């Protein structure tokens, strides 16, 4: 079984120190584009809906999404782990549907064309099934791939909400990477379990946005958008057990899970509506600590820390 039911970041985003379980996300699909997912993990299996591998062949191999690294399983767990039979770990939106899309191939990892194909496929599925999709991309690079960018824009136009890691190249200004830095991706900064200046603190490793476009509460290319728990995050692992790691990769699925929880309560809302709700929620929880964090919209934390309550 798990040694934690509700990890610190789950409790933090739920804003409840004694939380024993989570809820919500019904009907919303979280597409975790990553190293795959262990679809037999007891705390994930019941939420598995799609399992597709974009690293073998084109376009993809169906009914296949094996994680041999752990990242994708970890990320999926933060987003939507369901506690198993009651003794396992819980993620933010335990009633969401998991679409495990393997885009980081064994081993080493990820070609831009595989990632782009998966982003487009998620958009095509949103359209074909008339269903709501939140993409999570817990991945990043300093360089902008036009294949990935164009795929993001394509999916966003089709109504898909795209959440991504800000990157782990902080704390210096302008360290945000891609796809996080795209105007149609929600870049998520990583918080650590430290309260400073009254708020959770942005981790030093978390990539910062650019000074010239910050402070306006309007997202341009290069802006960090919201913050979520990303340091020392316990979650599911590819072996059917658990692991504790740190990264903006860990923050992203907290936000993707929250987005799904929000969306499930307004299922006819657009991606733009749900994104706006995340922005609003973040803005009332202004993050005030971490390098370059301060009052208002800043390059460390964007608008703030969107929560359940
Ligand atoms: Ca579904
Ligand atoms: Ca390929
Ligand atoms: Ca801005
Ligand atoms: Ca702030
Ligand atoms: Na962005």
């Amino acid at each position: 079984a798990a040694s934690q039911s509700t990890p610190w970041g789950i409790k933090a985003i739920y804003n409840n120190s004694n939380l024993t379980s989570t809820s919500g996300g019904a009907g919303i699909n979280i597409a975790v584009l990553d190293t795959g997912v262990n679809t037999n993990h007891p705390d994930l299996s019941n939420n598995v809906e799609q399992c597709k591998d974009f690293t073998v062949g084109t376009n993809f191999t169906d009914n296949s999404c094996t994680d041999r690294q752990g990242h994708g399983t970890h990320v999926a767990g933060s987003a939507l782990a369901n506690g198993g039979t009651g003794s396992g770990v819980y993620g933010v939106a335990p009633e969401a549907d998991l679409w495990a899309y393997k885009v980081l191939g064994d081993d080493g990892s990820g070609y831009a064309d595989d990632i782009a194909e998966a982003i487009r496929h998620a958009g095509d599925q949103a359209t074909a099934l008339n269903t709501k999709v939140v993409i999570n991309m817990s991945l990043g690079s300093s360089g902008e791939s036009s294949l990935i960018t164009n795929a993001v824009d394509y999916a966003y136009d089709k109504g898909v909400l795209i959440i991504a890691a800000a990157g782990n190249s902080g704390p210096k200004p302008g360290s945000i990477g891609y796809p996080g830095a795209l105007v149609n991706a929600v870049a998520v900064a990583a918080l650590e379990n430290t309260i400073q200046n009254g708020t959770y603190r942005v981790a030093d490793f978390s990539s910062r946005g650019h000074k010239r476009t910050a402070g306006d509460y309007v997202i341009q290319k290069g802006d960090v958008e919201i913050s979520a728990p990303g340091a020392a995050v316990y979650s599911t692992w590819f072996d059917g057990g658990y692991a504790t790691i740190s990264g903006t990769s860990m923050a992203s699925p907290h936000a993707a899970g929250l987005a799904a929880k929000i969306w499930a309560q307004s299922p006819a809302a657009s991606n733009v509506d749900v994104r706006g709700e995340l922005q609003t929620r973040a803005s009332v929880n202004d993050i005030l600590s971490g390098n370059s964090a301060g009052s208002g919209d800043d390059i460390a934390s964007g608008f703030g820390f969107a929560k359940v309550q």
